[PDB]
């Protein structure tokens, strides 16, 4: 029993070439899901307003977590933030460094309350499909008459991303934005090029360069492929790796503003889950979660997750682990379904639906 349905649909005949034409590599890579459109998910307006409401509040609840964590060496330690980066992460929060985006993982089928599994607040995947590709899919399958006549979609990602980039340029001085990722990863997924086009629309000058193209200047500044100073850098590379990398002590004095900013390392951290539960006990959209090392109430079945990264249900031990009450994803046919609910800064911007056979695939949605 669900209050959303998975509706089979006839695939568009030229969607693979539409992807190729837009520079979208729809294949699975580095956690990016494989696009599918032999089906779509059908929601109601009520469900979407609910998702929006919950998404905006959960985001505010996450900012409260950061505020508390940043102010106690104890919590910065329980969050495994490397001590030699504490000043870098703290100053990033105390100077109010701006955020571009986040994606909440929400378990929900329309029944009961949506539950926060995790907040992908650093390098969330499936951006292109959610913002752009599934919107073209909607426009197309409407014109082909394969969707109900009043079909809409919970998706303002592109509009909000461009408006956020205008905000960054006009009020935070982001005139030139560098964009970067690891060579031989997701540069041809389409994410970097799509965000670059959004920044360009917002009249931001952009430059792409690979992680290994970044140079270390004489006074510690980071420099691009024209040996010029990098002031603002979008990265598709997680803080969990960067804060442990060889020249991470250079971060504090590099003179670079980052998207996502360093303080997002605290939100995009599984330790978020116990802190949310302690600060907001029995919140309707939270699950019981505790640090594994702590004396905590016993749970019938739960999930163990690392504080820096494989999830399992009850081999990992206690140290560096959180536990969270098990809450099964809704099953549609042979697959479990998960909602990915996007934020642009603090503004809910819509959802993408993902499926997997195991407790891999992205499906479009509509709402009526
Ligand atoms: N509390 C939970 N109850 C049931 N399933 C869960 C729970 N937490 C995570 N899962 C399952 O594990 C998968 C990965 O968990 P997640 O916290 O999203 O890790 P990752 O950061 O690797 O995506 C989720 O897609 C979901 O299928
Ligand atoms: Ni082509």
């Amino acid at each position: 029993h669900h209050h959303m349905e998975r509706v089979s649909i006839t695939e568009r005949p030229d969607w693979r070439e539409k992807a190729h034409e837009y520079g979208f590599n729809f294949h699975t890579m580095y956690g990016e899901p494989y696009w599918c459109e032999d089906a779509y998910y059908k929601l109601t307006l009520a469900q979407v307003e609910k998702l929006e409401e919950v998404t905006a509040e959960l985001h505010q609840m996450c900012l409260k977590v950061v505020e508390k964590v940043i102010a106690s060496d104890e919590l910065m330690t329980k969050f495994r933030i490397p001590k030699h980066t504490w000043s870098f992460v703290r100053q990033s929060w105390l100077t109010h460094q701006p955020s571009l985006y986040s994606r909440l993982d929400l378990a929900w089928d329309g029944t009961g309350e949506p539950k926060l599994l995790e907040n992908n607040a650093d390098t969330p995947t499936s951006l292109y499909e959610a913002a752009f590709f599934q919107w073209i899919w909607l426009e197309d399958q409407l014109n082909a008459g394969n969707l109900p006549e009043g079909s809409d979609q919970f998706n303002s990602l592109q509009e909000k991303l461009i408006d956020r980039f205008v905000e960054l340029r006009e009020q935070y001085g982001f005139q030139l934005l560098h964009l970067t990722c690891c060579r031989d990863t997701v540069e041809d997924r389409g994410t970097i090029q799509y965000l670059q086009d959004c920044a360009t629309e917002a009249e931001i000058a952009t430059e792409f360069l690979y992680i290994d193209d970044i140079g270390l200047g004489e006074k510690g500044q980071f420099t691009d492929l024209q040996d010029q100073v990098i002031s603002n850098l979008f990265k598709l590379y997680p803080w969990e790796f960067m804060l442990r990398e060889m020249f991470s002590t250079k971060l504090e004095d590099a003179g670079v503003r980052w998207l996502e900013p360093a303080w997002k390392s605290i939100i995009s951290n599984k330790a978020l889950l116990p802190l949310l539960w302690e600060m907001f006990p029995n919140h309707p959209n939270l699950l019981p979660a505790y640090f594994a090392e702590d004396d905590h109430p016993q749970m019938e079945k739960y999930v163990v997750k690392p504080i820096f990264s494989n999830v399992s249900i009850i081999p990992y031990g206690e140290e560096g682990m959180i536990v969270q009450q098990f809450h099964p994803l809704p099953k549609f046919g042979d697959s479990y379904m998960l909602i990915g609910s996007w934020l642009v800064n603090d503004q809910p911007a819509g959802i993408g639906i993902r499926e997997d056979r195991a407790l891999s695939r992205f499906y479009p949605h509509i709402f009526v």
